[PDB]
């Protein structure tokens, strides 16, 4: 039994939420919020500038001193990171960017980051301003992630197509 509310169950493991993620952590204050990062982890928008202003930038002074040491991760890849005021740890996970020409097919390999945690909050990887259509990402993440997996949409319109199209 877990504390998450309201989420819809779409496979064994997959459940569904319309949720800002920042508010959804904010509550729940899950083990692990994935972020839907860059390479660079540079949290200048969508899902990683909410989360990064959430923190009150702490996230954003952390993932500096992480690069510094480490250099970028991989479009695919990921790493594990403080989670802050929002989660016990933040999983960052780079999917491609469809808007800097990156393979859609790096998608798998980013969800496969999720089967090192038994549950996690998360977004939609690649979704939003990284510009794949969240339904293939949302069948992807249904056909590669194995834990327990709660996915916030932000956007309703969204959701409910997310919801209505799922098969
Ligand atoms: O800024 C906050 N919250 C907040 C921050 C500071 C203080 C208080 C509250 N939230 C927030 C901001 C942006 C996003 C976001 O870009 N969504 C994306 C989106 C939007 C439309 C269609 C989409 O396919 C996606 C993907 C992604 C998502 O929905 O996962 C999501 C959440």
């Amino acid at each position: 039994v877990n504390s998450f509310s309201g989420y819809l169950k779409l496979t064994d493991n997959v459940y569904i939420k319309n949720a800002d993620i920042v508010e959804e952590a904010k509550k729940v204050k899950p083990t692990v919020v994935v972020n839907a990062a860059n390479v660079y982890l540079k949290h200048g928008g969508g899902v990683a500038g909410a989360l990064n202003k959430a923190t009150n930038n702490a996230m954003q002074v952390e993932s500096d001193d992480y690069i510094a040491t480490n250099g970028p991760l991989k479009v695919g890849g990921s790493c594990v990171l403080s989670g802050h005021n929002l989660a016990k740890h933040c999983l960052h996970v780079v999917g491609p960017n469809v808007n800097k020409g990156e393979d859609i097919q790096l998608l798998k390999s980013a969800y496969e980051n999720f089967n090192q945690h038994e549950v996690l909050l998360a977004p939609l990887l690649s979704a939003g301003i990284f510009g794949a259509d969240p339904i293939h990402s949302l069948r992807v993440c249904v056909d590669t992630v194995r834990t327990n997996v709660y996915l916030a949409v932000f956007d309703k319109n969204l959701y409910d197509k997310l919801v209505s199209s799922f098969l």
